[PDB]
């Protein structure tokens, strides 16, 4: 009644894009570090019970095509969709490694209007960046955005060991904010969850 | 399943906190925004529901971009100590990050810049909430929550805002026993499936946020 409902097949997709090596045009960093980070990311999120599958060096066309897909694949059987990106980016913009793609744009295949599949289900988007209206049922959660190169994402490495300690008796606000905590206690900037859940979140039934 | 309760904001203080209510019904002619029917009636729900749960409430009307700025570096700038939180709540005119006084537009991000850790020692490490009604070593942006009534908004001339009915029905029920970030996704799903627009909320905050004990 409270909680989104968890009683499906799978728990979902989980489609993690890293990003670590970028073109000539673009002119940006070997992101170091990532390496670390996407492997982390994809215990920690395999461990919840998603199906993650990791994608790297994708150009935009890519990203773009990458999204597109998976919103147009049949989610009937799962509880959720997830995905993380981890990348170069300005605001409100991320990088592929051939130029710029705006996240609203990769979100936008999965409004209520355009994957039916997934409405009034949770669409979880994680980003880190050196009868029922079309926006609901999304979150966001941003790190900011800063890697150290042997350990990682200061973000990543609270986000897992919270998740593998709590991923199933924490709902997805609680687990966040005490990543917010780890973040900015421990490592100087905060993360940011942007929420248009509309019930608890829960990754156990 | 269900929850219930050093992970929570301390809340042992003689101030719940100040909530700085802003009006703004009417707009001078050239800026061509139109009066906001409805409005003095979402400003009574929220003063009585913010009342209600704990907060000094004060309610502005009809403020200038001036007054609005200066308000808020002044609530800035008064000593939080004995208090354990504070909240402002804009009912305006809004376009994207901007706001609406009765003379102009002014960046929502100057607004809450006051209250940032490194320029409001008093509330550092202290819950800063803001909710925004617009019809369309510390980290310093740590421990602020945004609630908008939409994602980057109707209201009715009779009834009032879809956002603030809601928000105040849910605080009455369940303000002094829910989590703040599980009364504002009640919040969601009602303006979801009570009436075409969905709120936003956006959250640093650090620890779990109770209206009590
Ligand atoms: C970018 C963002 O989320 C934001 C949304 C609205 C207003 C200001 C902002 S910036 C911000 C975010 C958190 C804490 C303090 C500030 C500030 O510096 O006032």
């Amino acid at each position: 009644t409270y909680q989104y409902n968890m009683n499906f097949e799978k728990l979902g997709k989980c489609i993690i894009i890293n990003n670590k090596n970028f073109d000539k045009v673009t002119g940006m960093g070997v992101r170091n570090g990532t390496d670390k980070d996407a492997e982390a990311l994809f215990k920690c999120f395999r461990s919840l019970g998603f199906d993650v599958i990791v994608y790297n060096d994708c150009s935009c066309a890519k990203m773009q095509d990458l999204l597109k897909k998976a919103s147009e694949e049949d989610h009937t059987n799962a509880a959720c969709f997830a995905c993380i990106l981890l990348s170069h980016g300005e605001e409100n913009v991320i990088y592929g490694k051939d130029g710029v793609t705006p996240i609203k744009d990769l979100t936008a295949h999965f409004r209520g209007d355009r994957c039916k599949t997934l409405l009034e289900k949770p669409k979880l988007f994680f980003i880190q960046a050196c009868k029922i209206p079309v926006e609901a049922d999304f979150l966001f959660a941003y790190s900011t955005s800063w890697r150290s190169p042997g350990r990682g994402s200061w973000f990543v490495q609270a986000l897992c060991s919270i998740l593998e300690e709590h991923g199933k008796d924490l709902e997805i606000m609680q687990i966040l904010t005490r990543v917010n905590d780890r973040v900015a206690r421990h490592f100087k900037q905060i993360p940011c969850v942007v929420s248009m859940l509309t019930k608890e979140l829960y990754f156990s039934q």
